[PDB]
């Protein structure tokens, strides 16, 4: 399994906009388009994005390239956050893809905000991590896919999610 697919689970995949929870427009796996309400606010960012007038429908192919770009990108934010990467260099790899896929939901600043969480982590501590993060927001407007992540950070295991 690998961030791909961990991610490609939990955020599914939506060929046409959509409105995420926040009621945001979407696209494709977990693209987010925008934090508005003009629909067609949203069609022009897709234009952009895509490159074509598409209308508000993309290609499989093309939700699969904005996706790309999407995890890269988080990649890279972690790497160049300074409180981040050092968290990234410290783990084994099923944790980093969680890392990757918090970022990836809530963007590195959101992320880089649990300054308490951020030890433990590093700390090795979990379970008291894992109890602050379900303290939180996130975790209370999409439990299922906290409890996926939170699990896969306490555990470095996939079980979670097969």
């Amino acid at each position: 399994m690998n961030i791909f697919e961990m991610l490609r689970i939990d955020e599914g995949l939506r060929l046409k906009i959509y409105k995420d929870t926040e009621g945001y427009y979407t696209i494709g796996i977990g693209h987010l388009l925008t934090k508005s309400p003009s629909l067609n606010a949203a069609k022009s960012e897709l234009d952009k994005a895509i490159g074509r007038n598409t209308n508000g429908v993309i290609t499989k192919d093309e939700a699969e390239k904005l996706f790309n770009q999407d995890v890269d990108a988080a990649v890279r934010g972690i790497l160049r956050n300074a409180k981040l990467k050092p968290v990234y260099d410290s783990l084994d790899a099923v944790r980093r893809a969680a890392l990757i896929n918090m970022v990836f939901q809530m963007g590195e600043t959101g992320v880089a905000g649990f300054t308490n969480s951020l030890r433990m982590l590093q700390q090795k501590r979990w379970d008291e991590w894992a109890v602050n993060l379900a303290k939180s927001r996130w975790y209370n407007q999409t439990p299922n896919r906290a409890k996926r992540v939170i699990t896969t950070f306490r555990t470095g295991t996939w079980d979670a999610y097969k």
